């Protein structure tokens, strides 16, 4: 199966809406509450480090209170040394919409040498039609607003950047990564079931038959 | 065939710093003088609002050369593009070593907080640098370095960066980019012919048919 | 007198809205109409960089033109090893405010040397009631808003960042600066007598005596 | 007194490197391998989301030891702090030389495009550093580097940056710094007594009387 670490938030009512970090299994490590707020802009940031090896979450809405989780994880045994990252939206039997307004990414491998770091950065604050450096799967485009709609606008999407990413190294003193991005969840009902992800995986990782829903495009199987 | 721009360094049959708009017959030119054996560091600069490509080249101790030329590549190059090094030796023996690569860009539209940017920084090349792509007899892991041409006769080398690079828009009010790489030309040879360059090209831009020597493995003859 | 170099934003009817660069005086070294947009934001973008010795500056509106003046100039030959970077404006008899919502900075200079890099770069999205790293003059102040007023809310106010700012070096093969703000400038009349500028000068500018209006608190006197 | 957060690196009367929250006495301490007239590199991290302050330090060929400790910084320092490199020399002729110091704060608030962020490289002192405030025996300029104590019997130096820095605010998300610095302890005495550390300070601290030695200039006595 592809590897996949990623940080999902989710309403699916399998269990209240929440944030949730997932180490190849949909069956999240450690979840927190969170307070999905309709038609309000959100924002996500994830971060870790090789040196405290623990990933942590926080998702805010402005004027909020924010939610927050972290997992003690050394991703040099998780994930493979090279990785491609990004964001993934299933939407249950709802209208609504998954629009990602900004996304932003850092990485970087600090070796043991002097002034020998190694750093990767990607802003997008403004999606085109033809987003040449993102490969797009399922059902993701671009271009509304110059925005990425991640889902259908029961839908599957999914955008990750096409440099391959470096993500550790035998020989880094500290390895790290940052992410940023800003979210739209829009859905005329009162409690729709959705959800959106920041996932990291292999290179050529793809859609799982079957990985709609409550598995966010990532996994094909809960069980 | 493909379109290029690129700023050369130059050795072959006198040694200069050239910039390239489509063509080996550089749009202007200086006097460079190559130091074998000695690490150089070349810094390339360009924005949309002054609309002028510049160069420098210097050594520690230091003679610096530099070169500008005014252009909108706006009207030169796709809106999207792959940058890269390449280099080509002449009948003698040497190398053309990278010892450090970086790039930056940035695309700031007219609305508020409008920047899209991109950015790398090689400081030390691994064996399997899945990021680039590699033509010619380029390859990597030498000492953590780049090897454009092969090392030990009328050698091609060529490394792109993989992500392809949005280096225009119809809608920005600034664009802009900046390269910076450090190389080590050794040769045994008092007066030896060789020459790099960092160039711009269309994505899928590969190695001409009989690019070798003075047209640097960017163009496939002296036009 | 204190060393000025700004580039200025001026309403004042000496006659159109322009925007200029000036060295040293009042009376600018180039001038470029500008569209001054009541109770709109616009942004500042102004550039410099040793190799081509080119002071620029573009001013846009959403959804607008943009207005651009560039100057030659060898800022080593006016002004001095370090500054003191700011923004500055001033109010005729209008009622009228200069808010800054934003203010970034960066400056670097890059040696001879091989990975030798001197860089600073501050980022303001939110001014704060005491901010401690910023030397306000004149009428400005800081919290309203999160926003910086220079202006009373005939007045002058003044804004410097605390450290000061390295700009040039006799070693160094590129020295560089880029500074970025975004303004709102709201006044109850229709055509109102205003004026902003982004200046750098010696560390310790104050405020000339009598540098009110057309003379945008940077010099003493026009004559 | 003043209020200091310190990561030290000290072979004093064993060799560890160690956390410092408002005293000489660590907080916790790792093993330290001092390698004599050997290039160090020292990375401190820290982030409000996990609430641990973290270092790394390494020498090539790579004996790198690293101590976190568990604190929420906005409960231990004031909001606005200068930042700063410390030293001390025991009674044996040995030196105390940053290659390169750097420096990088951010402020991320509950706001959309929140960012407040401060950033300084150096990589090259010069003799007139007016960016930096230079206590003790501390100066600049020697061979391009700073000497933290006098290079040729009991010496205390230090160097914080001129710029306050806000390093927590009330209101952000995350708030997060990380600083790196090169150093070289050179000394002819086999078992040499030394210390050095970068500390974090109240914006006026200054050199407390009697905190040579073991009080790495931080603390005027040890409790
Ligand atoms: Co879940
Ligand atoms: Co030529
Ligand atoms: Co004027
Ligand atoms: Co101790």
């Amino acid at each position: 199966a592809d590897t996949i670490v990623a940080v999902e938030l989710d309403t699916y009512p399998n269990s209240y809406p929440h944030i949730g970090i997932d180490i190849k299994s949909v069956r999240s490590k450690k979840t927190a509450k969170w307070n999905m707020q309709n038609g309000k802009v959100g924002t996500a940031h994830i971060i870790y480090n090789s040196v405290d090896k623990r990933l942590s979450a926080v998702v805010s809405y402005p004027n909020a209170d924010s939610a927050t989780v972290s997992y003690d994880v050394d991703l040099d045994n998780v994930l493979p040394e090279w990785v491609r990252v990004g964001l993934s939206a299933s939407t249950g039997l709802y209208k609504e919409t998954n629009t990602i307004l900004s996304w932003s990414f850092t990485s970087k491998l600090k070796s043991n040498s002097t002034h020998e770091t190694n750093a990767l950065h990607f802003m997008f604050n403004q999606f085109s039609k033809d987003q040449k450096d993102l490969i797009l799967q399922g059902d993701a485009t671009t271009g509304t607003d110059g925005n990425l709609e991640l889902t259908r606008v029961s839908s599957v999407g999914r955008a990750l950047f096409y440099a391959p990413v470096h993500i550790w190294e035998s020989s880094a003193v500290v390895a790290s990564f940052e992410a940023t991005f800003t979210f739209l969840i829009k859905s005329p009902d009162s409690h729709p079931a959705d959800g959106i992800a920041f996932f990291i995986s292999n290179i050529d990782s793809s859609i799982p038959s079957g990985s709609t829903g409550r598995l966010l495009g990532l996994f094909p199987d809960a069980n």
